[PDB]
């Protein structure tokens, strides 16, 4: 027995902010149909590939980002598999300050929203297959900081002429084109006299194309973070970064058109 009276065979509970939950699972859903999140003392980590082994999504939110957090004294480890359509029902009304508040055992988990009305759901805990490559020294000869409004426009206008993007990285400067016979053909230079342009380092010259479909759903998640961490080699995965100012964070790994 604890303290608490209320919710006392829970394994872990946290709240955080309805509304950043909800962008966070959009971008998970954006990848995975079922996603195994897990709680441990450090916080909610989720990671996972589409079926294709395209694309991976990575979410991690700290536990002193949440608002409370706790786990049961015997646990280290708690599993949260969910659908990411079903979660999407469960915050859908989410507004700035309506809190989410969610609680874990092993065979069903609570979700409170406080909203317009108090929405309380009761899901299915699932067992949900993880699947992630494997874990090696990638490297990336190209990383940059840019805005991520402009990445997201930019794919807006590639895609109006082709469905690949590429990537191409000098020393001293970022191209982001679309490629193929229909034309105009975009182009985003970035160099370091470009507002948008936080950072750039370049090890060696980099040009990789992408599905810009895929791109463009990834970035339904930059309105988390006012600037995005791209990283990215020669005909290699693009790595992308976005890091909220409440310390959680989404990454996503998206394999090369080649």
């Amino acid at each position: 027995a604890t303290l608490d009276s209320e919710f006392t065979d829970y394994k872990a509970m946290f709240r955080y902010e309805a509304k950043v939950f909800k962008e966070l699972v959009d971008s998970v859903s954006k990848i995975l149909d079922e996603g195994l999140f897990i709680i441990t003392g450090e916080g909610l980590r989720l990671r996972g590939m589409d079926p294709a082994r395209v694309a991976l999504v990575d979410i991690e939110i700290p536990s002193s980002s949440f608002f409370d957090f706790y786990m049961a004294g015997d646990v280290e480890r708690v599993e949260l598999g969910v659908n990411m359509e079903t979660l999407k029902g469960v915050v859908a009304r989410a507004k700035k300050g309506d809190q989410l508040e969610v609680r874990v055992r092993e065979d069903k988990v609570l979700f409170i929203v406080e909203s317009v009305v108090l929405r309380r759901y009761l899901l299915p805990n699932l067992e949900v297959i993880v699947d992630v490559p494997e874990d090696i020294s990638l490297e990336f000869d190209a990383t940059a900081t840019v805005i991520a409004d402009v990445v997201k426009k930019t794919l807006r206008d590639v895609e109006l002429v082709g469905d690949i993007v590429e990537f191409d990285a000098g020393e001293d400067y970022l191209s982001i084109r679309s490629v193929g016979p229909e034309r105009r053909r975009v182009e985003t230079r970035l160099t370091r006299e470009s507002p948008a342009l936080i950072d750039l380092e370049v090890k060696e010259p980099a040009t990789s194309r992408y599905d810009v479909g895929y791109l463009k759903r990834m970035l339904g998640v930059a309105k988390i973070a006012e600037s995005i961490e791209l990283s990215f080699s020669t005909d290699k995965p693009l790595k992308m970064v976005f890091k909220s100012p409440d310390g959680s964070r989404v990454t996503y790994l998206l394999a090369p058109s080649t």
